[PDB]
């Protein structure tokens, strides 16, 4: 209870492939797109990430790079394969490595122990890679 409580707040990396485009409601705001991640058993030589929108049209294909073994974390900058920024929306990325656990971002919303994150449904503490 005391550790699932604390995460109340926090955004946590789980699995899923959903980031999230959009702007502040601020004047000069740019847009800002929600982490991702990927969790690798084994290290790799190459990763890569493709970005969907909800049509599931290709707007990005990344070049990650290489990685050792674990969790790690990215920001997308939101920009297409054309360097227009993408509209505010919903996107989904696939991870290929040389298995590989794609994560999302999603905010805690409550606890029920279980972990309400909203949108995302529920899901357990051990499910977590990552609090920030």
């Amino acid at each position: 209870s005391l550790q699932a409580t604390t995460l109340i707040g926090h955004g946590v990396m789980v699995p899923g492939t959903t980031i999230l485009a959009g702007k502040g409601a601020e004047e000069g705001a740019v847009t800002s797109t929600t982490p991702f991640g990927v969790e690798l058993q084994q290290p790799a030589d190459k990763v890569t990430a493709t970005i969907t929108d909800k049509d599931g049209r290709v707007v990005r294909t990344l070049e990650i790079g290489e990685l050792r073994a674990g969790v790690h974390t990215f920001t997308w900058d939101g920009k297409q394969t054309d360097g227009t920024t993408v509209p505010n929306g919903s996107y989904n990325i696939a991870i290929t490595a040389s298995v590989a656990q794609p994560l999302q971002f999603a905010l805690v919303q409550g606890v029920t122990n279980l972990l309400d994150l909203g949108t995302y449904g529920t899901t357990t503490l051990d499910e977590v890679r990552q609090i920030i």
